[PDB]
DNA sequence: TATCCGACATAAC
DNA sequence: GTTATGTCGGATA
């Protein structure tokens, strides 16, 4: 038998596409030419064509140099559209063996292409594999393999695993369809009504890619529909009559896709799955049943789902489910076209440009279903739209429109079976206009593991079981606390930064420069006790900088890099090329908080730093911080706050003054409570000192953390918890919920 | 001025 | 290539 296809076959087929593209067979013809070939490869390996008829024809009626191949394929494409009654009586016997196929797939005449030896062999190469068991992974890898890395990233062109679609469609509709099936399966009447209900269901993916959500869904429906016909069978031991019993078909699936090639795959993907299932039902009940020629057609539109009215694809009143995996694009990574798309959907809302592109599909869906509250929706999305600065900008608008979250998958790692897996963490948000009396939140122990369904009273805009209050960005703290500041941002392409060895090479080469070096600490250098230096030129005497060539060359390298920038303020900054782009350095010693750091720690390692070391923008800091405040930011309570209202990078903690610290509710303490927290603070500090040559990473890894440090932190929480009057169960659940009662009491005043 | 963020970036097994 | 865990500067206000 022939080797079944794997991912390497789709990738090879993709190279055929780009090989054809490079000789000028471009555009619409190219996309449909290839998807036609795909159908032929599947067809000869099933019973649509006689076994291997396509391959044999190419091998016997086509020249080895590939010179004539495209002529014969062009006539083949015409035959497959010509019913047998309209074929020339003298048509080549070998060509006459091919069935009439028709359908939107073969109706358009196409310019003939041109092949050579290697393109012919590549296509015969594809023929020799078995296309019989073609799956989402194949359709997705093919879709992905024709795209530049920059394109793949920017359209979010990442196909969705079988597994990730199943976590989305099982709660959305599928599981309930199996419960309902099992309850009526023994009543011929109710089973008949159940079939008609299955036939009338429509599925709508407004960013459908290569169609996997539609393909998996249609396959599950076909599988269900087999057991339904098994049920209904009133002929006992006679062969079940499929053609007049079957109903479900591709005309129930609808999709929008901006690139034509995935929009063409999605269509053929649905027909191949159709035939795959027709063969499977033909096996169960032993009688041959195929839907050839292609009389039913999906409704995939090639368009821009953010610029059109979805009702042109599918009238809302005739629609049932909206599902899919829309593209993820950060606020500062999106092209002028997609920012404008984003802003069209959100109108004149404040800071709406700060949303991920994926957020755009939510108000669209929310406006679309306003005319039919029976629709239920679910979207994969980057977990970022449930964290930090975006929660305030997306969920006020969604809640105001009636949108209610009915189930949700919390953060998990992305993956699929194709090349170049993207590195992003995800959520799944099921929503609609009807509250559900049984909301489930699926939780993950291993970010890579399988989920566990947990009952939920309510589902937060953060996807938590709690109240619907959102923590908003603030420029100053709601509590009585000293202001916090952002570290200095260099924008220097590294020209002002050095390793110790570099600082030594540079000093010997330019000894007059020692006066201008100062210690440089980012988050990574501080957490890990690594040494780094910067040239600190804020307020340098120009008579001293003229003397020094090596420095002058750095200042010129900063300026040249800064002019090449694309952000006008950066270009502007090129004309002060010896000063950091943003400067915040204090005059007093300060408390440093790293910006981005491992979620595996129970506390964010913070600490005190000398006023002469320059802190990078990968950190925050409080100038002249009394020990009490170091206790407060060390506390479980603060870190629980940071964990819940802060943002994340994939999943690492990301601190930010305006989201965490400034919204942090904190009651001012007595003199005894204040002295207590100070005493624990010094106990933590001392506990750290007693371990030379341990970096803060080594000390705050909770595996390797010394018990003497854990105790001082336990001493500290007790003092801070006392200031709150917090007596509750000492869990992240009870602490989060209690801080939000405090936050709301303050935000109500 | 003043950032939050990254279908990530990249040094380390 | 996996695994572990934080840079750097854009875009916007
Ligand atoms: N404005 C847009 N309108 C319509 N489609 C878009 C738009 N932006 C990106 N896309 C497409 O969104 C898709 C995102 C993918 N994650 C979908 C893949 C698809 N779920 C699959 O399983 O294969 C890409 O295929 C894009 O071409
Ligand atoms: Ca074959």
């Amino acid at each position: 038998p022939q080797d079944p296809i794997n991912i390497k076959a789709a990738e090879r087929m993709g190279k055929l596409h780009d090989t054809l593209k490079l000789v000028g067979y471009e555009g619409h013809a190219l996309e449909l030419y290839l998807v036609r070939l795909l159908f032929c490869l599947f067809a000869e390996d099933t019973t649509i064509f006689e076994k291997s008829l396509f391959q044999e024809y190419i091998e016997t009626k086509t020249l080895e140099d590939g010179s004539d191949l495209a002529h014969h394929i062009n006539t083949l494409f015409y035959v497959l559209n010509t019913p047998e009654q309209k074929r020339l009586k003298n048509l080549d016997e070998h060509l006459a063996a091919f069935p009439y196929i028709n359908g939107k797939l073969f109706e358009e005449p196409l310019p003939p292409a041109q092949f050579d030896k290697a393109m012919r062999e590549a296509l015969l190469d594809l023929c020799s594999l078995d296309w019989s068991r073609i799956s989402p992974a194949i359709f997705g890898s093919l879709f992905q393999s024709i795209m530049d890395a920059k394109k793949r990233r920017n359209l979010g062109a990442h196909y969705t695993s079988e597994a990730n679609i199943l976590k989305l469609i099982k709660p959305l509709f599928l599981d309930e369809l199996w419960v309902e099936f099992e309850k009526v399966k023994n009543n011929k009447n109710k089973l008949l009504a159940f079939h008609k209900k299955l036939r009338g269901l429509t599925f709508f993916d407004p960013a459908c890619g290569c169609g996997n959500f539609l393909v998996i869904t249609y396959r599950e429906l076909r599988l269900l529909e087999i057991e339904v016909l098994r049920g209904l069978h009133r002929g006992g031991q006679q062969v079940l009559d499929i053609e007049h019993l079957i109903q479900i078909n591709v005309d129930q699936f609808f999709g929008i896709e901006i690139e034509e090639f995935p929009a063409q795959i999605a269509q053929v993907a649905l027909w191949l799955t159709d035939h795959q299932m027709n063969m499977k039902i033909s096996d169960e009940f032993g009688n041959y049943f195929a839907r050839i020629p292609l009389k039913s057609t999906p409704h995939i539109l090639n368009a821009n789902a953010l610029q059109i009215d979805w009702n042109d694809v599918l009238e809302a009143k005739k629609c049932c489910f909206i599902l899919g995996n829309p593209p993820f694009v950060g606020k500062s990574k999106q092209t002028p076209g997609q920012k404008a798309d984003l802003l069209s959907v959100f109108g004149n809302l404040k800071s709406a440009s700060d949303l991920d592109l994926v957020a755009a599909w939510y108000p669209k869906a929310a406006h679309y279903i306003q005319t039919n509250a029976n629709i239920r929706c679910a979207f994969v999305s980057t977990n970022s739209i449930t964290q930090g600065e975006q929660v305030s900008l997306l969920w006020p608008l969604l809640l105001s429109l009636g949108i209610k979250i009915n189930f949700a998958h919390r953060t998990f790692s992305w993956t699929n079976e194709a090349s170049g897996v993207a590195a992003v963490h995800c959520v799944i948000i099921g929503f609609g206009l009807k509250d559900s009396d049984e909301k489930i939140i699926y939780e993950y122990e291993s970010i890579n593991g399988e989920p566990l369904a947990i009952k939920a009273k309510n589902i937060n805009p953060y996807l938590r079981d709690g109240v619907d209050v959102i923590a908003c960005k603030r420029q100053q703290p709601i509590s009585k606390l000293p202001s916090m500041r952002y570290g200095n941002k260099p924008t220097d392409d590294g020209n002002f930064l050095f390793t110790d060895e570099e600082k030594n090479q540079f000093i010997t080469n330019e000894p007059s420069s020692e006066k201008y070096f100062r210690r440089f600490v980012g988050g990574d250098e501080f957490i890990n006790n690594t040494s780094r230096w910067c040239l600190w030129l804020d307020g340098a005497d120009i008579s001293e900088i003229r003397a020094m060539p090596l420095v002058l060359a750095r200042i010129k390298k900063v300026q040249e890099f800064r002019l090449k920038s694309s952000a006008k303020p950066t270009r502007q900054s090129a004309s002060t090329p010896m000063k950091f782009f943003y400067i915040s350095q204090p005059d007093t010693d300060y408390l440093l908080i790293p910006e981005t750091s491992s979620e595996n720690r129970q506390f964010i390692p913070i600490g005190f730093v000398d006023r002469n070391v320059i802190s990078s923008n990968a950190t925050y800091h409080i100038p002249s911080a009394e020990p009490l405040i170091f206790g407060l930011l060390s506390s479980t309570m603060h870190n629980c706050w940071m964990r819940n209202v802060g943002g994340r990078l994939e999943s690492r903690y990301r601190y930010s003054a305006s989201l965490v610290y400034n919204t942090f509710p904190w009651i001012q303490p007595n003199e005894k409570q204040s002295k207590a927290i100070e005493e624990a603070a010094f106990a933590i500090l001392k506990a750290r000192s007693n371990y030379p040559n341990e970096s803060l990473a080594g000390l705050y890894d909770p595996k390797t953390m010394p018990s003497e440090l854990l105790k001082a932190h336990q001493k500290l929480d007790k003092a801070v918890d006392s200031v709150y009057g917090f007596k509750g169960p000492n869990t992240e659940i009870a602490r989060i919920a209690f801080l939000f009662e405090t936050y709301q009491k303050m935000t109500s005043l």
